[PDB]
RNA sequence: AAUUUCUACUCUUGUAGAUGUGAUAAGUGGAAUG
DNA sequence: ACTCCAGTACGCATTCCACTTATCACTAAAAGATCGGAAG
DNA sequence: CTTCCGATCTTTTAGTGATAAGTGGAATGCGTACTGGAGT
């Protein structure tokens, strides 16, 4: 028997803070007159612009280490394919076993110990092996081992700048050392190798035999294309294909030259081009490969190596100065070039030119018409019926096929006259006016102003209104043309095209974020600053905090002058007043650490080379500590697992063995334990005896939490004031939002961390760890155009009095303009009809628009561990899920969905499948989203245009799913129940829902799920589970979206399509697909497969019957549990809801169609009106009730049938949906067991109150029917995915 | 319209949620308009 | 013989911008370089 | 005057267990044009 709250403390997680540093009394004075900030600007330039120039390094080794590898490739081709056919557990092994035997054959040509080479050469590898991952990369032998690298004299004295500062690169060296490492991870160059780039050469070469096998007298095809391209002239094309061909291609040069082999670079095709010329032939050949896999595959880049196509560029032009500047030299481009004289001279040319010879582009005559008339629909009339005049409907149809394509100047001229030349000339004329007046106009100093953007559009627009003018003449040769005239306009076309892209960038630059977030990391000429804070180290590291009556301090102690002098703060007695300084005596994990201080030193290895004899530790050492063979050999063995370790136990399987190594390693660490100087204060009563462990992983977890301890010491307040007078110490305050004057309500989950940590509770018991490797940052002051609600001023809110829906913002502007007296224009109707609905201000106290970019702030990251008295990783937690859900059968379910009406729809149902509770999270915190959204979605384009500042879509979309995840995590806690989500792997939604892109819905569903993990709630006590020092821990660690499956704890994932157009009462879903019903005989198989309709008196509906057993040609491939259907065309008659409104049932809303374009109107229709109107016009006695669809069939009225099967897609239709009158409803066309149809418009509680409450319901019930399913099983697991059709036949079943 | 940072705001010199940072490498993809 | 029309058919186009997916560190002390100052 | 030594500041170094045992993988709808049969 499990609990729910049992579901705490199962696993550490590590998250981060981050805070504001504001400095204290003469701080910032001390550190601006000894210019650190400057300094550590300058060295991350430094580092910056050195990091390519020592990779260079590391990426001259790679290719020169890789060429040698002579590796034969048959063994892992053998591992694949066999793995490819068995598909078990045992080839799967045998394949990793074998990838990884590879992976450290081809890293042995890295470490210099493959048997393939030569000794010496082996020998030198190993050195520079050894070389690449220490300090020598600055100025030492790496670079005498590699000649062929050349560096330059600046190159050298950079390289010099950091003499005694290697370990600014320390993480990035270890970052190298997982780019040549071969443990099997995505970083390194032999997994590229191995397991990412071979497979795929593989399978190239396996297409390509069946493709030569299959298909012969290609092979000379591929020979003159590779003789075309060019390269690999010194092997056959079989060759290049066969496996010992990948003892080269391994260097990125050949990767590139067999990539662009495979698809070409001139134009010279490669071998993806003279396939698909060849498929195309549509001959033989070309059937026979195309039912042949016929895509050959390129191959992946390698690490580390530079770029080649570069992708895309990505290029942002930088800074407003420099793109003043770029505009400068742009516009004396064209004054240099003298654009404006020959357009004027094509202008004068217009006037004396045969208008016969230039012709219009089709795409944009209408634009054209929209700027020469009134309307844009003047001109392509006056060309029809002048075309008629010269005369039929295909006639006029070909007459205007001919027209569009090749537009005439003198046609258009003589169809509607002298007006669109008078007007061509005027426009021309007030066109080159302007672009002539904005190329005379100078550049402003500066864009930080509204104003200089608003100068910068008038020139741009000008100049893109000229080009707009300019494109409007046709100049390709699919018309005749005058060739001067099309010279000379192919000239002052391309003379200034690319200013499309200089618009966009300038687009770019005035849309894009105004502040800064570049920070630079600080050390105060300190390696390793604020790496770790225990107490032995902080002389070196130099990083304490302190606590002042609830307001946390950070101390930097900096380096004196020449040697560094330690300030050592006496401790003081508590009553005193001053600072809390943190004593923090950490003993890092014992895995690396035992072995760090005991059996690795170079004393007692040295030693052992030549002696058995025991050898006494004494040096740091309360007492000698002896270290003999028989346990300096288990620690230094000669094969790869170690005697104590599980994997040699594992390996060869002598249990008693491995548990006596295991024993005499825990009985020598604990000795270690209790002689070591600095932990042999440390109690380990708490520890179990030697014997009974399992394995030496639950040891190392059960001892690490006991080396770890914080305390609290009181120093006299004037002894830090005056270390921070005279310069020794450095005191920040930490600082955010919540250690305010004014604070108010409920802290940051930051907050709540940061004072969880020093609770007194926690220094008891460690639940939360504080981490060290700590940042210092250094955030610039932006350059903004400062803006402020003065004071004395008006301050317009953003709500109106009612506080859910907000004010557009293109309105809100104006308002807040009209009452801050600043007008100037007249005021808007819907601004004077809101007027006495919004709410204004007379503003108190200053406010800055975004304050904390208008100073230079110092930033502090400090990471911290939760739930750190458990394990590192979890131990089948999906196991521990399904059992405490097996042992819990009436938990609630919780479905997810996202809507048309609403953007995020939840329902929470019982085990027996009935409804507790259904909601929109439209209004969260009594605030409207879908309101804002509608709004920010309406004046986009009018933002865009505008050049104006404003947040996107994305950001709104991706931080209101935030305040989603409260609502989520509050409704699971007060529930206790498991939620139900979507699976985006699985189905796509609709181009209606508000939250429609997977991206930023994957992306919430990540922080759904990395938000449970470490879930607290702010209004919970810190002792209670849930709380800062017991959070709820419900859901697996995350690693991929591919990879966690459906279950990833209490949050499980089903499949997404059939779960908005199934009836809740009885299961029933869309049956056919109508793109098979477009013909006429179509339509009378789709009759003759249904079974009979009739009319009954009794209830004044139609009744039909149809059978899945016929009809299988246009129905879908979903059989379904039912045998039998019994639609109903429902008698429309005014129904009242549970509320008394009245509506009509059976009501149909469909897409209108003129003749087969649909408008995007819709029409509201009543099928059983129109289908007695459709038969008043046969005559025959409906209500004789006998069987009327033969009588129907037995006439070939084709209109007839055509709105027969319209009114039967209609009213078998599930959902119907209107924006303009805000109807959304569910109707059904059958009836349940109890006789009646289901109509979401009545209103019952019990049922879906739309379609977005009936699509959560159904998510809800697939994740029911995978508990269940989970509940029947006997294995603990799911069924990793639920397929439609299974999901078809349980609603279908438990329904009926 | 103020924030470690983001989103939305104003009874409140601030509010309600969310908030793993830094470094490196790779895949290349997403959005808009027709 | 001419014209309508309704079922049929084949195959996206350009422009613009950065988004996501894996790896590692979250460290005190041993070891080594360096240096101001002392011994021959 | 020349050579060595303990303090001091950087650097690099030790390394435990274990997990997926699957990857149900998606299917373009829209649109402008085409052509063969039927009415006049």
């Amino acid at each position: 028997m499990t609990q729910f709250e049992g579901f705490t403390n199962l696993y550490q997680v590590s998250k981060t803070l981050r805070f504001e540093l504001i400095p204290q009394g003469k701080t910032l004075k001390h550190i601006q007159e000894q210019g650190f900030i400057e300094e550590d600007k300058a060295r991350n330039d430094h580092y910056k612009e050195l990091k390519p120039i020592i990779d260079r390094i590391y990426k001259t080794y790679a290719d020169q280490c890789l060429q040698l590898v002579q590796l034969d490739w048959e063994n892992l081709s053998a591992a694949i394919d066999s793995y490819r056919k068995e598909k078990t557990e045992e080839t799967r092994n045998a394949l990793i076993e074998e990838q990884a035997t590879y992976r450290n054959a081809i890293h042995d040509y890295f470490i210099g110990r493959t048997d393939n080479l030569t000794d010496a050469i082996n020998k030198r590898h190993a050195e520079i092996y050894k070389g690449l991952f220490k300090a020598e990369l600055f100025n030492g032998k790496v670079l005498k081992q590699l000649g062929t690298v050349t560096t330059t004299e600046h190159e050298n004295a950079l390289l010099r700048s950091f003499d005694k500062f290697t370990t600014y690169f320390s993480g990035f060296y270890e970052n190298r050392k997982n780019v040549f490492s071969a443990e099997d991870i995505s970083t390194a160059i032999p997994h590229r190798i191995v397991q990412d780039n071979f497979p795929k050469f593989k399978e190239n070469c396996h297409i390509f035999t069946r493709l030569i096998t299959a298909v012969p007298s290609l092979r000379e095809h591929f020979e003159n294309v590779k003789k075309a391209i060019g390269i690999f002239v010194s092997t056959s094309i079989e060759e290049v294909f066969s496996f010992p061909f990948y003892n080269q291609l391994l260097t990125q040069t050949q990767i590139d030259l067999y990539n662009q082999l495979l698809g070409g670079i001139e134009k010279i095709k490669g071998l993806n081009e003279v396939l698909n010329l060849a498929i195309q032939k549509n001959d033989e050949t070309a059937h026979i490969i195309a039912s042949l896999p016929h895509r050959f595959i390129p191959l992946f880049k390698q690490i580390l190596s530079d770029r080649n196509t570069l992708s895309f560029i990505l290029e942002e032009f930088k800074s407003d100065e420099e793109v003043i500047q770029s505009f400068c030299k742009y516009k004396t481009l064209l004054r240099n070039e003298n654009v404006l004289e020959t357009a004027e001279a094509l202008f004068n040319e217009l006037n004396s030119i045969d208008l016969t010879h230039i012709f219009i582009s089709h795409k944009k005559l209408e634009t054209i018409s929209s700027a020469l008339c009134d309307h844009w629909d003047t001109l392509r009339n006056a060309l029809y019926e002048r075309r008629i005049s010269e005369l039929k409907s295909a006639k006029e149809k070909v007459q205007r096929s001919l027209k569009h394509e090749d537009i005439n100047l003198q046609e258009i001229i003589s169809a509607a006259g002298k007006e669109l030349s008078e007007a061509f000339k005027q426009k021309t004329s007030e066109i080159l006016s302007h672009a002539h007046a904005a190329l005379d106009q100078p550049l402003p100093t500066t864009l930080k102003k509204q104003e200089e953007k608003e100068i910068l559009k008038s020139q741009l627009d000008s100049l893109l209104g000229l080009y707009h003018l300019l494109d409007w003449f046709a100049v390709d040769e699919s018309n005749e043309v005058d060739p001067e005239f099309s010279a000379r306009l192919t000239g002052i076309k391309l003379e200034m095209e690319p200013s499309l892209s200089f618009y966009n960038k300038a687009r770019n630059y005035a849309t894009k974020k105004p502040y800064s977030v570049e920070k630079f990391k600080l050390n105060f000429q300190m390696p390793t600053l604020a790496s770790g804070w225990d107490v032995n180290k902080e002389k070196n590291n130099g990083a304490i905090l302190f606590v002042k009556n609830g307001l946390y301090y950070l101390g930097i102690m900096p380096k004196q002058k020449g040697r560094y002098k330690a300030l050592s703060f006496e401790p003081t007695e508590k009553t005193s007043e001053g600072f809390d300084k943190m004593y923090y005596d950490y003993f890092p994990d014992a895995a690396k650490m035992i072995p760090k201080c005991s059996t690795q030193l170079k004393a007692v290895t040295a030693h052992f080379q030549t002696h058995t004899t025991p050898i006494l530790l004494s040096n740091n050492f309360i007492e000698p500590l002896e270290i003999t063979k028989e346990i300096y050999d288990l620690n230094n063995p000669e094969k790869e697992p170690k005697k104590f370790q599980t994997a040699y136990a594992k390996k060869t399987g002598d249990q008693k063995g491995y548990r006596e190594a295991l024993c005499k390693w825990i009985d020598f660490t604990r000795d270690f334990l209790s002689k070591y100087t600095k932990t042999t204060s440390i109690d380990l009563s708490s520890l179990r005896p030697s014997s009974q462990y399992k394995d030496l992983g639950e040891y190392y977890a059960e001892l690490n939490p006991l080396l770890y301890h914080i305390s609290f010491q009181r120093i006299a307040e004037k002894e830090i004031m005056d270390a921070v007078e005279t310069g020794k110490l450095y005191l920040f305050q930490i600082y955010n939002k919540d250690f305010a004057k004014g604070h108010h309500g409920k802290p940051n989950l930051h907050t709540l961390y940061w004072t969880g940590l020093f609770s007194p509770e926690n220094l008891a018991k460690t639940s939360i760890k504080l981490n060290g490797q700590a940042e210092l940052f250094y955030r610039p002051k932006s350059r903004m155009k400062r803006m402020a609600h003065r004071l004395g001023e008006k301050m317009l809110n953003k709500k109106l009095k009612d506080q859910k829906t907000p004010i557009p913002d293109t309105l809100y502007q104006e308002l807040y303009d009209y009452v801050n007296h600043r007008l100037s224009h007249d005021l808007s109707d819907e601004a004077r009809a809101l007027l006495p609905n919004v709410i204004t201000k007379e503003v108190s106290h200053e406010i800055i628009k975004d304050r904390r970019f208008t100073s230079d702030k110092f930033f502090f990251h400090v990471p911290i561990t939760l739930n750190y008295q458990a394990a590192n990783s979890p131990s089948k937690f999906n196991q521990r899920v399904n059992a405490y859900l097996k042992e819990h059968p009436e938990t609630p379910i919780i479905g997810i969905d996202r809507g048309e009406r609403n953007l995020i729809y939840i329902t929470v149902i019982d085990s027996t499948g009935k409804i507790l509770e259904q909601r929109s999270l439209n209004t969260i915190q009594q605030f409207d989203y879908q309101k804002k959204l509608d709004n920010r979605e309406k004046e986009r384009v009018a933002a865009r245009q505008a050049w104006s500042v404003v947040g996107t879509i994305k950001d709104l979309k991706q931080g209101y799913l935030s305040q989603v995840i409260h609502e989520i995590v509050d409704l699971m806690i007060h529930y206790q129940a498991v939620v139900v989500l979507e699976n985006l792997n699985f189905g796509f939604k609709s181009k209606r829902t508000g939250i429609a892109e997977k991206a930023v819905y994957q992306q919430f569903e990540k922080m759904l799920i990395d938000k449970l993990n470490c879930l607290v709630l702010k209004d919970y006590p810190a002792e209670k589970v849930g709380g800062v020092l017991n959070p709820y821990q419900l859901t697996d660690q995350f690693t991929s979206f591919a990879k966690m499956g459906t279950q990833s704890g209490f949050l499980f994932y089903v499949p997404a399509p059939y779960t908005s157009k199934i009836d809740p009462l009885t299961g029933f879903v869309d049956p056919f697909v109508w793109k098979t019903i477009k013909n006429h005989e179509s339509r009378k198989h789709f009759l003759e497969g249904f079974d009979f309709l009739h009319y009954d008196v009794k209830t004044g509906d139609f009744i039909l019957h149809f059978k899945m057993n016929r009809n299988l040609s246009f129905q879908r491939g979903l059989p379904g549990f039912m045998p039998a259907w019994d639609i109903v065309f429902e008698k429309n008659e005014t129904q009242f809801d549970a509320k008394g409104t009245p509506f009509i049932a059976g009501k149909r809303i469909v897409p209108v169609i003129e003749n087969h374009r649909f408008t995007g109107r819709y029409r509201d229709l009543y099928p059983a009106n129109e289908l007695i109107a459709l038969l008043e016009e046969k005559g025959i006695v409906f209500r004789d009730g006998s069987n009327i669809l033969p009588k129907l069939l037995e006439n070939d009225d084709s209109h007839a049938i055509d709105t027969m099967v319209a009114l039967i897609r209609s009213v078998l239709q599930m959902r119907n949906s209107n924006a303009a009158t805000g109807e959304d409803y569910i109707n059904s066309p059958v009836r349940d067991l109890n006789g009646v149809c289901f109509d979401s418009r009545f209103q019952n509680p019990e049922w879906p109150m739309d379609a977005d409450a009936n699509g959560a319901y159904h998510i809800a019930l697939k994740g029911q029917l995978l508990l269940n399913h989970l509940k029947e099983s006997k294995d603990l697991k799911l069924q990793n995915g639920i397929s439609n059709q299974d999901w078809l036949a349980y609603i279908q079943e438990l329904r009926n």
